């Protein structure tokens, strides 16, 4: 890999912009949740703050490669998923909010990060390794929220999955050419994303049958 090439920098402008927009939305979304759930505001504001630290880290990765992120691209990339989060929050549908942010986006991001790490330039490797470690180690508020409420929210989780998992797949397909330039295998992202999502859904309380049904809805 030539990290300094026009080709790599062009792809990175879009991939980096996507990660930054994802982190910007995560920060905003955890602040929305903190406003709606004042008893939980300290934990949610700490998650927001962590997202902002990760944003700064990925910004430094772009600066290191002299890449300007393609922000209009990334805003459009996230528009549909972001809209579903904001509409859910508007309806007080915290179940969907948690599924989108704490399960779907979280597993998708960690999958992508894990596929990027072995092919990342050394600076970005170090930064991304710390981001992943942070995600593994810190409180996943939304996962715990859902787990604690499993019997009452399970149908809503299934609805949120059916609405939003297909959007994941479209997003992944949309950047296939750019992930290829970065030497990230799309299929590795798919596999990592699904194994993590199944582990998280199982922790919440879902069975094998249940997770298989949710995967079929993503199709
Ligand atoms: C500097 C760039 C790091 C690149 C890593 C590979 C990225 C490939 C695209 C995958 C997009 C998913 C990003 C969503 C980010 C937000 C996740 C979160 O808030 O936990």
């Amino acid at each position: 890999l030539d990290y300094r090439s026009d080709t790599y920098r062009d792809a990175y402008s879009r991939i980096n912009a996507i990660v930054l927009e994802g982190e910007r939305e995560a920060h905003a979304n955890y602040l929305t949740l903190a406003e709606m759930l004042p008893d939980h505001a300290e934990a949610l504001k700490k998650l927001a703050a962590m997202e902002n630290r990760h944003f700064k880290g990925f910004q430094s990765c772009a600066r290191n490669l002299e890449v300007t992120p393609d922000d209009p691209f990334a805003r459009a990339y996230f528009e549909q998923l972001d809209g579903n989060f904001q509409q859910a929050a508007a309806e007080g549908d915290l179940t969907t909010c948690m599924v989108i942010q704490a399960l779907i986006i979280e597993c998708f991001a960690i999958a992508a990060y894990n596929v990027y790490i072995p092919v990342a330039d050394a600076f970005a490797r170090k930064v991304t390794e710390g981001v992943v470690k942070d995600e593994y180690t810190h409180l996943n508020f939304g996962q715990q929220w859902l787990k604690e409420r499993f019997v009452t929210v399970r149908e809503g989780i299934e609805r949120a999955n059916a609405q939003n998992l297909p959007i994941v797949w479209r997003m992944l397909n949309a950047v296939e050419a750019d992930t290829e330039v970065l030497q990230m295998d799309k299929e590795a992202i798919v596999e990592d994303f699904m194994i993590a999502y199944g582990e998280a859904l199982g922790d919440i309380g879902f069975s094998m049958r249940d997770v298989m049904k949710m995967s079929a809805r993503g199709l």
